[PDB]
């Protein structure tokens, strides 16, 4: 069941998995429609859902990683799709070999320095890429 703010916004939550706390290396997962292009792990918040909590839920699912719930980075608007995400830092403590989307659609995971995960980003996924900003 998806969510939507006040607007009509699509409910999002997202994290920035950091294979340390010295946030060098991120963890960036397959798009579903088109396999080949890189995205940040995170989906829709379901009803009553805390975004903390959407956020790594979506993060097993997709990435199939846990870890430490650090900062919220900030909330960010994809005026074209209209979705609002909540986006965190994770730090990375557990990595699954079985996951959700590995089992039930082949989703792939890797890991980028933080220049090239903005670098594969930008062209389909600007706004993801904004997340590294700081
Ligand atoms: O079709 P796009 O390229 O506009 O993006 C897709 C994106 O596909 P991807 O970024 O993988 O190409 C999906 O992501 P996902 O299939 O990888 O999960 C993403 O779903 P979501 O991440 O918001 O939702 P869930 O993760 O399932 O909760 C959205 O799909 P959905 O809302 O139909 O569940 C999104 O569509 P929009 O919200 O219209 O942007
Ligand atoms: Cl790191
Ligand atoms: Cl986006
Ligand atoms: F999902
Ligand atoms: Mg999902
Ligand atoms: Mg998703
Ligand atoms: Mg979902």
């Amino acid at each position: 069941t998806r969510t939507y703010d006040g607007d009509g916004y699509k409910k999002r939550a997202a994290c920035l998995c950091f294979r340390s706390e010295s946030e060098e290396e991120v963890l960036l997962v397959s798009s579903s429609r088109h396999p080949d292009r890189w995205i940040v792990p995170g989906g829709g918040m379901e009803p009553e859902e805390e975004p903390s909590v959407a956020a790594v839920r979506e993060v097993c699912e997709e990435a199939g990683v846990k870890g430490t719930l650090g900062r919220l980075v900030g909330i960010f608007e994809n005026q074209e799709r209209k979705h609002r995400t909540y986006v965190y830092v994770l730090i990375v403590t557990e990595v699954l070999e079985d996951w959700e989307d590995s089992v039930n659609i082949g989703r792939k995971r890797e890991w980028f320095k933080i220049e090239d995960a903005i670098k594969v980003l930008q062209y389909h996924k600007p706004v993801q890429a904004s997340y590294f900003e700081t």
